[PDB]
């Protein structure tokens, strides 16, 4: 009940506005077995229309305000883990590519195969454009042969804008009063 | 208690003009062992007169209105997603055939058996006649012989007006409060 | 569970002398296989400052205020206590090497894999400069042959005061209200 | 939640004596594999400064006041216990080695893994000077080989007077009030 | 003392508005080895954060202001244009797509190793995002073999706004006052 | 003459308050012939009394307000440097450990036998207590055998107020001012 | 040298509510060869009716008021401190566990050879029922083989009142006024 | 009795707000056998909650108030160093790493044997938050094989005021007065 | 390029008290190719007398005043310098054995072979008597065999008042005034 | 407890005016084996700058007020004296080269290794500029082979005046007060 309290929020915010709130799912994905230090792992959010903003440092549309609520790790990635075919440590999430705004507790550790499994601090929301970026950075490295890439889900609440009577400064000004 | 947050709110509206409140289950299967890509789940309801709803896309009736509350998986498919015998993925929740509001976390992380397990984000309502419509996106799917179809289930509360003095009036007076 | 109640308490109070609110991970571990007495956990806090603060009795810098919130253990930590390949025990956390204010419950019981995994009781505040410095009292010692050193993470929350217009003057009128 | 609401109770009543309230743990350890009849645990107290103050009927200095308010059975013990490695039972706590106040109900039953724990029946204070001492009454005894003794986990809130003023005016004033 | 010609301008100025100065580094290099005609440097900027701006044609991230002061060639470079491993020429620098306002003389003659090096001509600002592009037309290209490409080195001032606690339109309301 | 208006205005802004105004050398010493990644360079200072305050990360005594005024690089480094005896690159300038201020321009274009030398952006300010610290971000390594250390050298202001009176007040009245 | 002033402070104020004035010989010795880290003493005390209260942690009887004043280190163990035969160091001594209120300067300089023996800097007055503990700090730790237990003698002034009219009155009004 | 001029000014000045007032004993320990010139030793105190401040630097906390009141030398390192098993020489002792106060006159002379041995010229108060350090210039170094480190013991008295009720409020009121 | 104006305030200042002003020539030299650490340069003026003032720390006499104005090194101790014959460094300069007041800006860089060869900042006031003395500290030290003392060559401007009336009672009204 | 008085003497007179007191550590050697008559030693005191103030007759300069307090010999060289390696005597401490002040009294009986050494008659003050120097007289000069100089530590508390707001009359002012 930590997504389902921010999405509340959001629709009775963006309502006398006109506003679609909808909930997605973004994958981050370090690319090929990290083994010695901090690395990049690729962004790939899907919004409505089948598009995939993928790649790394991704900027918000011009319409959205976005809300990272959630992550978690599947039960196969866990089973990499601890039996080394990939890489534990934590990740850094960066606002504007400067302003630090969490960092995620031991990827390892939320799990999702755990009955009580850690969560992230708080809901780090996004403006209307800003550039989203990520970094991994490991401990205890890959150490087994055919070791595997890294990754980790997140979830994020989309308030999107672009169809209300005029989307281009509705989406500030209910940026301002949430 | 989300769904007994939208439970005694349909109890305390729909009393005035008459209506019947009661929560049954609702059944999404995607047939018969999904491997490739996306495919669509067959919903089926159970309403009150002994008929069973099956089949896509299901119709809502003119004089009842309902509500998408919660979701979760059962245990043996928690053990056949994490065993490679059936696919894991995403859900996606569409209204009138056009509208998305919901994607499900990974089906895999729902799972009952976990007391940290991750819900739906907010209870949906699905209004007078209006076409419910859903659609399996699979990530990881199944690799193992002998494979299993999937089966993910919801938890839906069901308001009746067909039994009051007047069905249509007491809908289209309802509808608008509530 | 009180991580995410502390979070929005420093939010709302470091706006108007302006400054980060942030979280990250610190990682405590008593080294070389306790199995009598009394030993101490070697404290290892990184910043955004990319600068390692490791050895006992970390000194708070001067523009920030750490604020300790959670703890936890991974799951081969956990089969490790379980049989005897590491000690169980409490780990006490000091103020300005003179006071005690806080007892971690049985590091076995705040394990990630137990349904019922415990918490701390408050968050421990940390002025500029002071001291923090923690012990492991050991009870129920390592018996098994082969031992392992323990590993029991926390988790601070950060506030930041650097980007103000002076640190000096904003980060001791915000200690006061807070 | 009974140890916060005392704990809270006793930072309330007791700031305005000038008083230092905090949170430690007691280990009851019934030695060397019982089997037949009613023993005596041995208490063990770690306060501040690691004085662990041990052995049999724990005198409570003339600043401070206790409060027992819950206890638990760690897993490996829990598991020694229905493999019948150690022996079962329940545990009388005294107060001033004739007044009985409490038994705890079946040692087994609450270990710390299950969500349903039974818990200990009301948090016990213990004034200054007073003896505070326990007995171990056992049914099922220990059968397997290779026994263990028993060990019982205590959590105490101390308040602590001395180093407020002359402790005798504020320990009779808050031992008046609360 | 031209670059700190502006850069004390933009202190006092986007300090009333709350704003984080500082300098940066840039590259502009033409790829694989230019020989008969008009060709394109790829530019790069490194913002704090390790976000790399790479590729042809930059945009400027909505929350800052630049401003492009000076240029140099360094001494492994003014080696290999003199001796025929790579071009000469002059780069022109652009703002929006449309508009020129600078030519650097003769790159060669900007070399770092002669004592009456030659400079820029204006220190270009750049408001937020408006696309920067460059261009080398070479005179006296490239002529003998194992050619080299080429490397021109820039200085940029970045202020940066993300530390307000208004959007982007205070940007563009410091964007007017500069 | 970036320097001297500094000095100027140490000298009159101090002078009320009781204010020793002095100008020193600091070397950074990058040391053991870099050839791959960003390494740390050891800061050395010389104050009064023959203290050399050495290695990373000096901390600003709390009586003292510091001025990074400019910085140069001696004539046989750059000839090692202009031969690929020792690296060339940049130096990044940071205040607290998070806060970078400064990029060096590729400090083989700072020698001081060119008049025409490029100069820092800016004279940074560094307040009573606060962790100054540097990095080396090589560019063009160094290539042929018998390599050497970097070495670069600043000037910095120092404006001491402790053998004044009582010195904490005066220095936060003259923080405050200057 | 401070015993004589409170032997006369002891007789002057406790015979108005009935004084029972002498001294004894307390005996505090850390067991087996301390080599390493921080031991705990046996405190061995003589009271009057070959009542020997022994082992660490002493609890003071409820009758009386106890006050440390001085120490000394006979011959034989001073002759063994300096051929390396046992541990320097000093005592620290506790009142209720939580207060340290002395340390002993440096056992081998107490000694009773010493022409400058040192003292106490003043006498620790104890309370009825509390408790006193010892902890012993070695620096520069015995090194040779066949080595031999610390003993380091103190003094009390123990103030009885078990011959007054009423022994449980008449203390806690006279430990309030000495 | 220097110390107990200043012991007996610290408990009558930081009474009335409230302030705990004791007396350790701080290591000055130069590691390894000083040959050749200027060394640095390892300051260790030795505070109430069993911690070691180990290290150079000491940082004094902020809630606390230091007193230097003399100096001495163990008589098995008198031993060594006349027989010129380790080094003679002066210590230095700085205030915030910059303020010479004192210069302690050739450790060899203050030995605790010696009625007539040359004190601490002064009593230093060590003001809130401020860095402690020590240096030593040897004269006439270590020359006999198997030589030894040196170590030369300080008195430290410790104001403490960490249990007021604003500890804040309680130091800045009465660092002015004492 | 102070030295001749300070040489024109020193005429038209003590016109009202009469004196000479004039200049002589200054030689700093360490003995002995320093190679490891700080050394000391052994000043030798010569004034009208035909009188050299040789060895450490120069006492200015009793009715001059000096003004210490600017420095350069030769072409031979320049090709020593890069030749590694002879060491780098700074010089610095103290008044009175206690006050630093300028450090010279690496003696290399102040050559008379630089065609930016810099000078001093400001000029050295010395009173009536006064110690001028100087220290020489290497960075970069001689490293070839056959190596060289430093020598670098200072300005003084003299201003004598042995022509007056009284030389004493003129001397310290203008020491005031300048 | 002398040195500690004209410490304390100096710190209640030189606050009022500014004022540096320290205290430092004066060496006076008489050169290479004296054997017949009355010789010259070379006065050598190190301040705070670690200023080596060389050669026969120190000057006191024009801002300091010094205070010679103390003398003693270290042990090797009182076992160099009884041996016949060097000569025995007294020194005798002149005012301006004219006055006799003091004798020390024969510098092997002030010796540091005897427990009851010799003292000096007073702490004879040195006001600004005056030359203080010392002589030598021997009496059982050095006999045999293979002699060592003499070498006789003082102590000097230095009364500093350089730092004060006008150093040019309050070392006049507070030379009357004293």
């Amino acid at each position: 009940s930590v997504t389902q309290q921010v999405f509340n929020f959001a629709v009775t915010k963006s309502q006398p506005f006109g506003g679609y709130v909808y909930s997605t799912n973004l994958t981050a994905s370090t690319s090929s077995a990290v083994t010695s230090t901090q690395l990049t792992p690729l962004n790939l959010s899907i919004t409505l229309g089948q598009i995939t903003l993928s790649g790394n440092s991704l900027v918000i549309p011009a319409t959205q305000i976005w809300y990272l609520t959630d992550a978690y790790v599947s039960v196969p990635d866990y089973t990499n883990i601890t039996n080394g075919a990939e890489a534990d440590g934590v990740i850094l999430i960066y606002k504007d590519g400067v302003k630090l705004m969490l960092t995620t507790p031991l990827i390892s550790s939320m799990s999702i195969s755990n009955p009580a499994r850690t969560h992230l601090a708080q809901a780090v929301k996004y403006s209307p454009q800003s550039i989203l970026t990520m970094y991994f950075n490991p401990t205890k490295p890959a150490t087994a042969s055919t070791s595997y890439p890294n990754t980790v889900y997140f979830t994020v609440v989309v308030v999107d804008f672009s169809y209300a009577q005029n989307p281009a400064r509705a989406v500030v000004s209910a940026n301002a009063v949430m």
